[PDB]
This record gives structure tokens, C-alpha cells and sequence, in this order.
């Protein structure tokens, strides 16, 4: 009585034939995974940076952003391994635009087949210039359409406790970051990393678009992302110490989100978080192996009236602009270099 | 590289033909929905009770429990509308047995086809004696297999914030209770009820076992369940007053879980919670429309087997359950007098 209807959906395999990855896309996605693994598992003393828009709504603006980020990445590659945020799926507090896949026209038409086409085309476009990408793995079905192109997955604060998302992460072929809970505590993310490291058996959709029983291997490349919350921000040295004390043997390095709960309702705080994180890194904190930054061409955000949208400005959370981003990243690279001196 | 394999899965439509609902089963499911709706929406002054095991691992023990509960339901039907907890899916803190569907043999062999068969057979067995059932809607695919038999769905504390579960709830044909978060606060459950009331568009598995785009209508029959948590228990008058203050216009009545966070790691506290809830109801609290109780044939729990004892959270036993529900029925009668 509460299903209005079902509409046909192209299978993952069909979409993959229709929008093939280039060899460059595939190598880029592989390289991103390898570099991320090496950092979170302590093989490499560079910092892993997941940086880019809160959400993608415009392929052309995403491409411009990507070209700037790739240029900066080439310059800072001795110190930072950069993966672009290319987030397709947005968890809402209640309701709102859910992202490019769910409603690519941003006008409540919900053309999900077009959204999947736009998402896969975007992912090919970005990786094809040699820039690895990451996204929040919110939907448990959409990864089948896109995972060959992805180097990093986030499980959001609102889904870190969800057994379905822990199951999902246990079968993804790339590193996964679990955000702490929206209440600001990290136990649920530590628990999620534990759970996702195990094999799981569950029903899921295959590349052929049919439901089957999935058996996963477990994902040893899960790590905690500190993103603040109701209890307060958690990017500081005492919070980091508290996090380290909770991590089991075998744990990977920590990532600090400069945005969301750690920015206290304000994009202008992201450079302030960067300063505190840089201080810790430069003074020899080796457990901070990653950061996350919400960054766009231009700063701030805007409401949704698509033809009436301002260019290069977020339609979800407010972001720092490009110029601020470059400053933040250069400062972070300097801190990485200083950490090496302390470690020598 | 992290998918070891895929194994074939019977479709929902196939399972529904293989294990058909009886006419009694379908009428029972429909009745349970109607009665739950009337209570949570304030049409009926009875209290809705979701009562039964933490989890089902044993179909025979579940049937014996059900026959007892059905007899008690008949006794107390002027005051209580009873739906049995027939929970098939268990959200774990980290890892552990996930329930009857995931691993019916309880031996890490994960025969999900057998689990779905056992689950649907169980659900037909229970509803066929005239006892409506409810379950936690953890898996987003399994409801296709079972929803025709279900009168109530819970979204657990660990998934109330999940947009996938809000989407699911928005398309379920029965009332849905969203537990408060594990931190003990209600905001996320209020938000979830708002979200689930809207129409959603999302990818989902159909009765034919294939993925398609689903459009839902929205579910106006979602309500909050108070189940305690880190910030403390939330079954007392202050907690209920605070809850009522955050409920928007158009909200449904509250349900109080006696167990989980509200029992403070101890099944023996469920009757104590009952006393505090009864006091409120009896003195005129009309916003409490539901309770949830973890109950089995025998009390306690056991590690992973003794008949009628839970292999997950500890439950009150049958005799205690009779006492608790008779006292609750008395409180409902007393509230009628106040009103
Ligand atoms: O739904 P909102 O507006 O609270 O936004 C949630 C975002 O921060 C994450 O998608
Ligand atoms: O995983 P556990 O042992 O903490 O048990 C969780 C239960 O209370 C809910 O399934
Ligand atoms: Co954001
Ligand atoms: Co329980």
C-alpha cells in the first residue's frame, strides 16, 4: 500500500559496458588505493588527504576543480597523497537533496538511471586525468555500478553503527573510513572497524542486477575518522590521545575531518582545525595519517531554487574556497616535512 | 578482491508460493496493523504491547510461547493489543550471531535460503493461530520475503539515523517504531519519523529478486520508542515530558521499551520499569501508547541449548510476563477512569 511503483533500472554490468573505464582511470584508481593503504598502515610517512566538495552536482565544475587539485597534487606529492571528494550520496538529517545519483536534475524528478550514468561518467572523467576519487558509501547497491573507479570509501556518522554498512565495507576493494557518531564519540567507529574486518554473509545485488547471497573476506583497511559532534570537536591532542587509547592492536592510522562536527557550524573553522592538526603532525604525531576537507571552487553554500545555481558553490554543506584550500594544503605539506625531521 | 563469492538466492515471490500464508495468517496480520494504528494515532485507549523474545532461534519454543501469549491476549484484549516479538535479525555491537535468517543453524554456516524458509514458516505458524507479529527491520531486502505477515516493524537504535532505513520505513505497509539512539537521546528518532513520512525514491529489490527503482508513499504511522542509552534511562515522567516537548504536530504516541538501555543491563529491571510506566498511565498519561518487553518461556539468557531461554539478550520469563501485563492492563483501566 505504500509502494507507488517500481521503475526499471539498468544493471551494473550494463552501465559498465555503456560507460567503460579508460586504462588511465583504472590505473589511477589502483594507485590511489595503494597509496592510501601505505599511509594508513604506516608504510609511508605522507598524509592521506580526502579533499573536495561536500557534494557533486555539476560535472563541468567538478572537472575544473579536479584539474586544479591534480596540479596542486603533482606539486605536493612528496608530502601528501590526495584523493578528491566526489560524493554522490548525501545523508540528510531529515529530508533534502540526496545527491547526483538520486536526483541529478536537482528538481525532484528522481531520474536515478540518469544519475547513475552521470555518476559513472563523472568518476571516469576525474580518474582519467590521474586524480583518484572517494565517496561516501551510503547506498548498498550503487557501489556495484562504480567501485572499479573508487580509491576510498567513507561510511558516514549516521551509518557507522549500521550493520548493513559494516557488511558493505567488509566487501569493498579499497580503504574505508568510519566516521565517529553524531554524538561526537568514537566507540562506534572503533566497533565498526572491528566488524568490517570480519567476513560477512548477506543478501546483496550482483553486477547482473539480481539479489544473491554475498560472502565477503573482511576489510583490514578500515580506519576511524574524527569529525566531532554534539560532545564537541575532537581534532585536538587530548582527543587524539583518547582515540589512540581505544584502538586495538592491528589498528590503522586515524583521519581527522576538518569539517562537519569539527567546524562547529562554520566553513571558516576548517583552516583553524588545520592549524591544530599541523601542530600535532609537525611535533611528531605519527598516528594522524589522514585528513578530510570540504573544499570547492568558491566558498560557502547556496539554496536550491539548477539553472539558477551559482557556479562552483555547494548546494549542501558550506565549503572553503579554492584559494583557502591551497593555503591549507601547503601548510599541511610543511607539517609533514617537519614530522620527518622529528622522526629522524 | 574482497568478495569471496555469490550463492543463489530464491526470490521473494518464489518463497511466498512455496510457503503460502493461510487466510487466518493474512487476516491476523491485517488486524494487528489496524489495532496498532488505532492505538498510536489516539483512536483507541488500549496500550499496544510488543512482547516476546529478544530473538527467535527455535521455531517450536516460539510456537509454545505464542500459544501462551495468544491465550493471555484473549484475556487482556479489552485493555491491551498484543503483538509478539518475532525478531529474525539482530544488530550486533561488533560481531555475533545475527539471527535466524542469517544463520539458522547457529553454527557459522550461513544458510540464508534455509533461514528465509524457516523465517517465513515461523511467521505463518505464529499468525495462523491469530497472534500478530513484529520484527526489527534491519535488512532492507528481507522484508520482501515476509512483510505480508508482519503487523509492526522496529528500526533499531543503531539504524534509526540511517537514511536507508528511513527510506525502507517509508514504504512498509505497517506501523514502524524508531528507537532512540544508543546515546540515549530522541532527536534522531523524531527526525527519522519526519523523514519516513515523506515519499522516497531509491534502488531496492523487488519480489522478482531484481533491483529496480522504488517510489514510496511515505509512512504516517511511525512513532518513537524510548529505550534508554548512554545519557541514561528514559521511561520516567520527566523523560516522557521531554519527549512530548520535541514531538511535532501530527505526531503519534510514544512507546517505552522496558528492556535494552531502560533495563540497565539487567532483565530483572523490566518489571521495575513497568511499575513506573504504569504509574504514569494510571494517573492519566495519554501520550504513552505502547510498550515493548523482552520476554521468553524461561528467564535470563545463555551463551552459544536449553529450551525457551534466549541466546541473545536476557528476557523476563513467562510468569513474570503475565504479572507485568496484568498490571499494565489495570493501569489502562485506571487511565480510562481518569479520562
Ligand atoms: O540534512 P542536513 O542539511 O542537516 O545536511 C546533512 C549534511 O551535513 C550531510 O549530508
Ligand atoms: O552485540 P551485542 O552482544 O552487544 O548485542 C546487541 C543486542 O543488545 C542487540 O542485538
Ligand atoms: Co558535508
Ligand atoms: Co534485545
Amino acid at each position: 500500500v505504500r509502494i507507488l511503483g517500481y521503475d526499471p533500472l539498468a544493471s551494473p554490468a550494463l552501465l559498465q559496458v555503456q560507460i567503460p573505464a579508460t586504462p588511465t582511470s583504472l590505473e589511477t584508481a589502483k594507485r590511489g588505493r595503494r597509496e592510501a593503504i601505505d599511509i594508513i598502515t604506516g608504510k609511508d610517512d605522507r598524509v592521506l588527504v580526502i579533499v573536495g566538495p561536500c557534494s557533486i552536482h555539476d560535472l563541468e565544475a567538478a572537472q575544473e576543480y579536479a584539474l586544479r587539485l591534480k596540479k596542486l597534487s603533482d606539486e605536493l606529492k612528496g608530502d601528501l597523497s590526495i584523493i578528491m571528494r566526489a560524493y554522490l550520496e548525501k545523508p540528510r538529517t531529515t529530508v533534502g537533496w540526496k545527491g547526483l545519483i538520486n536526483d541529478p536534475d536537482v528538481n525532484n524528478t528522481f531520474n536515478i538511471n540518469k544519475g547513475l550514468q552521470s555518476a559513472r561518467q563523472l568518476f571516469v572523467n576525474l580518474t582519467n586525468i590521474g586524480l583518484p576519487i572517494g565517496s561516501e558509501m551510503l547506498d548498498t547497491i550503487s557501489p556495484q555500478y562504480l567501485a572499479d573507479l573508487v580509491s576510498f570509501g567513507a561510511i558516514g556518522a549516521r551509518t557507522t553503527e549500521s550493520q548493513l554498512h559494516r557488511e558493505l565495507a567488509s566487501g569493498l576493494s579499497f580503504p574505508v573510513g568510519f566516521k565517529n557518531g553524531t554524538d561526537g564519540t568514537l566507540n562506534v567507529a572503533v566497533d565498526a572497524c572491528q566488524a568490517a574486518a570480519h567476513s560477512h554473509h548477506f543478501m546483496g545485488v550482483t553486477k547482473h542486477g539480481v539479489a544473491a547471497i554475498t560472502t565477503t573476506k573482511g576489510n583490514e583497511h578500515c580506519f576511524v575518522i574524527l569529525r566531532g559532534g554534539k560532545k564537541g570537536t575532537n581534532y585536538d591532542a587530548k582527543s587524539v590521545a583518547e582515540a589512540k587509547a581505544q584502538l586495538p592492536a592491528g589498528s590503522n592510522g586515524l583521519m581527522i575531518d576538518y569539517s562537519h562536527g569539527n567546524s562547529n557550524k562554520d566553513f571558516r573553522n576548517q583552516p583553524k582545525v588545520n592549524d591544530v592538526v599541523c601542530e600535532q603532525i609537525a611535533n611528531g604525531e605519527n598516528a594522524i595519517t589522514g585528513v578530510m576537507i570540504e573544499s570547492n571552487i568558491n566558498e560557502g553554500n547556496q539554496g536550491i531554487p539548477k539553472a539558477g545555481l551559482k557556479y562552483g558553490v555547494s548546494i549542501t554543506d558550506a565549503c572553503i574556497g579554492w584559494e583557502t584550500t591551497e593555503d591549507v594544503l601547503r601548510k599541511l605539506a610543511a607539517a609533514v616535512r617537519q614530522r620527518r625531521e622529528v622522526n629522524k
